[PDB]
């Protein structure tokens, strides 16, 4: 069964004007990602530390990136710590509702949207370069869940029967016919180099 | 009674090189402590959207800077989640383990001392003004501690029955004699203005 919901409407307006904004800088949201997937890491690795179980759902502690180009996708894919259905519907949307609100007015006063994950929701500016995004995620206490948007103010939630992850969550962005550069391996690295170069988890970038 | 700690061999590397090394751009520390209480707020915040109760012990959010002249302390405090013993004896020792070594291995590189914050061992950035800094925090789930430190290769914990904080942590910095520039107000504004100016938790700066 797939349940459909609304965004806020102050994130469907965050995701209009990351979608319809003039910002050459497209790039940062590959730091983005890989910090939130650095985070996700960080918080399975400092919960395994009082209870050791919390890792019968794999030991390893990693970032992949996978591009596709038959499939038009760039996966970002961590062992991090994953999240639960209520992240999904409610928890993430009540964290970004006023980190939304303060980049907006950052926004008005002259900040730029390369700044966006100051506030918390870079996971929103997967949107420059994505027309649409699924993400696949796995937590311990909870179903393997997929979520999926291509913006226009609603997402859905479904569980997910496809190849079970064990924890953890893959972004899976699904590029924007202009924007395929990103599936490029010299252009990932680039990126990747100038960007994320002390992530404290290993990032393997995939070839095809 | 007060229990006297050593830190791991590499950890008290990390301090030496810290209070040794010649390093002019001191300030950054203010930035690092920041930094901290701000995650720690936001891992309370984010606790409390599944158990509303994890907020009984005070629910507003906040940072406050409190210069103290004739004490020469600046004392940075925040209503975050708060730290356990455990979390003072052990667990924040086995993360700042690898965080030790990637930044060592950075600096021998060519980064900079400013980066620590990458590497999740900012805090010991409070050694380039303090020659002594007091740590008192409360977790929901422990007691009130204090820890204490002048590097030198241990630390001390200790039961803290002083004026109760209810949740957070306080980080009072005994400054270098050579270092009170930061106690003034403008220099303190000037810092915040500079380096942590889209925190996203009131950070209000106490008057002498
Ligand atoms: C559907 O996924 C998300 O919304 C997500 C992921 C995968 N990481 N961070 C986030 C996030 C959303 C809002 C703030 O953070
Ligand atoms: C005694 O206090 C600490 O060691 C501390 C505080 C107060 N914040 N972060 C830390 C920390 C230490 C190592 C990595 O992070």
């Amino acid at each position: 069964e797939v349940e459909t919901f609304a965004f806020q409407a102050e994130i469907a307006q965050l995701m209009s004007l990351i979608i319809n904004t003039f910002y050459s800088n497209k790039e940062i949201f590959l730091r983005e990602l890989i910090s939130n997937s650095s985070d996700a890491l960080d918080k399975i690795r400092y919960e395994s530390l009082t209870d050791p179980s919390k890792l019968d759902s794999g030991k390893e502690l990693h970032i992949n990136l996978i591009p596709n180009k038959q499939d038009r996708t760039l996966t970002i894919v961590d062992t991090g710590i994953g999240m639960t259905k209520a992240d999904l519907i409610n928890n993430l949307g009540t964290i970004a509702k006023s980190g939304t609100k303060a980049f907006m007015e950052a926004l008005q006063a002259g900040a730029d949207i390369s700044m966006i994950g100051q506030f918390g929701v870079g996971f929103y500016s997967a949107y420059l370069v994505a027309e649409k995004v699924t993400v696949i995620t796995k937590h311990n206490d909870d179903e393997q869940y997929a979520w999926e948007s291509s913006a226009g103010g609603s997402f859905t939630v479904r569980t997910d029967t496809g190849e079970p992850m064990g924890r953890g969550t893959k972004v899976i962005l699904h590029l924007k016919e202009d924007q395929t550069e990103y599936l490029e391996e010299r252009r990932i690295k680039e990126i990747v180099k100038k960007h994320s170069q002390f992530i404290g988890y290993p990032i393997t970038l995939f070839v095809e």
